């Protein structure tokens, strides 16, 4: 189960789960899809607690920022953890970002905003 904060912009979405894995990313991409028909194109999601992936976790979080990109939004990851940040950005994934804070992750929300019109 996931919490979610709602704002104009962006999404954010957190989860106390250790793993992604299992039956959760199916669940992640379930809410994540969701939030895309109504309009949003960038999504925050709270990883901290996360320390490993799976397979589908990887293809679904490959495809929950695919979708975001090609909104013209993007996905932004939280944790402070470095070596799940250099897990992540091993997955190669382009437009993936981590970022250590919450304030953090929404000012890269709207500066990629920004970097659309004025880049």
């Amino acid at each position: 189960d996931f919490k979610l904060e709602k704002k104009e912009q962006y999404v954010y979405i957190e989860t106390d789960a250790p793993a992604f894995a299992g039956d959760v990313p199916a669940a992640f991409e379930e809410t994540a899809r969701s939030l895309f028909r109504e309009g949003y194109h960038s999504l925050i999601v709270n990883m901290q607690t996360v320390k490993s992936l799976d397979a589908t976790g990887i293809t679904t979080l490959k495809k929950v920022n695919y979708l975001c990109a090609n909104d013209l939004g993007m996905l932004a990851i939280v944790t402070r953890d470095d070596d799940f940040i250099d897990l992540l950005e091993d997955l190669r994934i382009p437009d993936l970002t981590v970022l250590p804070t919450k304030e953090e992750a929404i000012d890269a929300v709207f500066m990629h905003s920004l970097e659309n019109e004025f880049g």
